[PDB]
Order: structure tokens, then sequence, then C-alpha cells
């Protein structure tokens, strides 16, 4: 079981949570980098990979890319993910809209004046008070736990990876403190027993969020 | 009983049409029309219940969801369009995700913030899905599959034809899809199935806008 992607949290950080809460051994590529891509564009097309990309899975002899396939394909054998009606739809629902408040960040800091930059941040924090308004609406209209309700699955790796990229580097804390059951919800994962060590490791307290070729997050 | 919600064009929503209709499945449609402005779908937007507004949106019973393609993969679950089991889904997700980004791109460009260094933009999407569409010919060709996930069409067939058809529409891509003959077999394929051949050739589908007007092109 081998897992490849830069030496960063990035996307690969919600799968690396997702096997250390469920006490999987696995193996790391952790591609380094003035820093540069070749480490990376070495092995790139030298894997057996399909569609060659960051991060990339072999589990046993099959091998695959994309970030949110390999983590639902990973959480399916092992039990978490909702297998049931209407939990499925709100998991893929949610899925759906933590990626895009993920890419919204992504797309701006990997780009093509500085003053247009931070204008570009303060409407991703605008952005972001939104949909964390919904998702505190949404908490309080179901009273769940996680997301798909009273057990943890995939999405709330998603959920708490990307919102807390925000936090880490785009001055985002105080908008999460002005939702009372959003904040409990990340604290509540922070505080799982099983992830509460691998989170306060240097793996992931003192590693970058993102590569260096993104304008901050590194 | 269902109900679906989404701008007068094919958008994010043509996926979710697409499926129903070869499913068979009656459904009604709101489709919010447009100088041109939002102010259709603005008056409804919070008054539908919907816990993340936002369009395409689906009524399933009292269930109310949004997400365009988490509503294609909730349909296609009731009505057996996905595969469940392994590895014929690891290939689903993985080549959905891959075929959102292709999509993304594209919609990440047709949405503001001149006509060169746009039309530039449009000549690096044809680059990067010629490189994308040439991956996706190695994997039809290593597997000799009739469809992404296997002998049988899936949600993720609907997604990729959609998407990719998009490209030569608007973004005159049709070259590239000729180079890839079992990528261009594959599209032709799709619009060859007794269940969706009329539909497609129809002007709902054919002759109607790809994207909303607020893109800088992809419409009428």
């Amino acid at each position: 079981l081998k897992i490849g992607y830069w030496d960063v949290r990035g996307f690969a950080e919600p799968i690396r949570m997702l096997l250390k809460h469920l006490n999987i051994e696995f193996e790391e590529t952790r591609y380094g980098f003035l820093p540069n891509r070749d480490e990376w564009l070495a092995e790139k097309f030298t894997l057996g990979l399909e569609f060659p990309n960051l991060p990339y899975l072999f589990d046993g002899d099959f091998k695959m890319t994309e970030s949110v396939a390999i983590l639902k394909r990973l959480a399916r054998a092992n039990g978490m993910i909702a297998t049931t009606e209407p939990a499925l739809s709100y998991s893929e629902m949610i899925e759906a809209m933590i990626i895009d408040i993920r890419n919204r960040l992504i797309n701006v800091v990997y780009a093509e004046t500085p003053e247009e930059f931070e204008q570009k941040l303060a409407d991703l924090r605008e952005r972001l008070e939104t949909s964390l308004g919904q998702l505190e609406a949404f908490f309080q209209k179901h009273g769940s736990q996680w997301v798909a309700g009273d057990k943890l699955t995939y999405v709330d790796f998603l959920a708490y990876e990307y919102l807390d990229w925000y936090r880490v580097f785009v001055k985002s804390t105080p908008i999460f403190e002005k939702f009372a059951k959003v904040s409990d919800y990340m604290k509540r994962f922070e505080e799982l027993p099983s992830l509460k060590e691998y989170i306060a490791r240097d793996e992931h307290r003192s590693a970058s969020c993102l590569s260096p070729f993104a304008r901050i997050g590194h």
C-alpha cells in the first residue's frame, strides 16, 4: 500500500489522515523540489498510472490517481462511508461543496499586482463566511455529530483539512469563531483520539499546506 | 415525483436530464430564463428550502439537495446506473473527477475577469485537452470496454460526453477528437443510444445554448 505526493499536506492529507485514523500502515513517496518539479517528473510516466498525477495510489496491484477518488475507494474498503440514503446523498453534496471551497483558494494562489491578490483573498473570506453560514445552519438543522450523521466518514476528512487551509494561511480563524457548531465540529475532529496525535506531529502541524509554487501556503 | 431546476441552457443539468431521459423517467422542470439578469432565479433562491441554495437543484419526494454531480449519482444509484463493485467504481470516480477538471478549466476561463489574451486562454485549453484526451484514448485502448466503467453504461458516461462535447460546440475542438479514434468512437456511440439517440438530436439539446449568457462564450 503506497501513496505518492509532494512533501506537503495538499490534496493527499485527507487520505493520509484516513489511514492514520484507521491504523492502516502505509508507505509513502514524498517528492521534494531554487525549487523544481524534477523529482516527480522523473517518475511521472514510469509508475504505470493511466492518468499520471498527484496524489497516486498503489493498492496491491491496483493503481489510480485523483485525490477524492482515492479517499473514497479506501473508505468503502474500511466502512468509512455512508451506504444508505439520504446519508450518502448528503455526503456527496457536501463533498462537492467542500471541493468548491477548496478550489476557489487553489485557483487564486496558483494563477498567473500585490493589492489585487489581497483583493482576491478578501473575496475568498467573504465567500467563506457565506459557506460556513449555510454549513452552520446544516448542523443546527440535523444535529448530527458529523457531516453524514453520527459516524465519521471520508467527507469529514475533506472538510476539516480544506477548511483548515483557510485558517492556516487565509486568516479565516475569526470567521470560524463566528459560527458555534462549525467551530466545535473542527475542534471535534482535532480531538479525535484516533487522530489527535498525528495532527500534532511534525507531519501535519509543521508541514506546508501547499507546494512552494503557490504564492502562499508554504 | 421529481423536479429539476436550472438555467434555460444545458449547463451542469444536462447530464441529469439525459440520465432521466435515458431511464425514461418522467420529471418536472423549472428553466429559469434571463440586457440579461438573474432576477428570476434570485426571486426563488432562498424560498425553495435548499440547505445550500444553488443551480441545479433537485426535489425527490420531500427531499431537497443541490450539487449537479451528487444529484446525478443519487438518481443513478436508485436506478442502477452506477458501478457497485470494485474496481469498476474506482475507475468511475477517478474518471469522474478528471472529467470535472476538464470542465472546470473551461468554466474558469469563460467567466470574468483582452480578446487575444482570451483567445490564448482557449488555445491553452485545447492543448491541455489534447493531452487529457490522449490519455483517455490510452485508457480505452488498454481496456477494450464500450463504456468508462466497463461493459455497462453508467452515470460517468453522461458526465464525460456532455462536458467533452462543450469543447466541440464552442471551443473549436472537433479536430482534436478526430485524432483519437477510440474517443471519437466513444462520443458518437453515446449519440446512437436508442434511449437518447432522438433526444440528443432534438432542439432541447442540440439547439440549446451550453452555458448561460453570463459566460463570455458558450451561448447564443
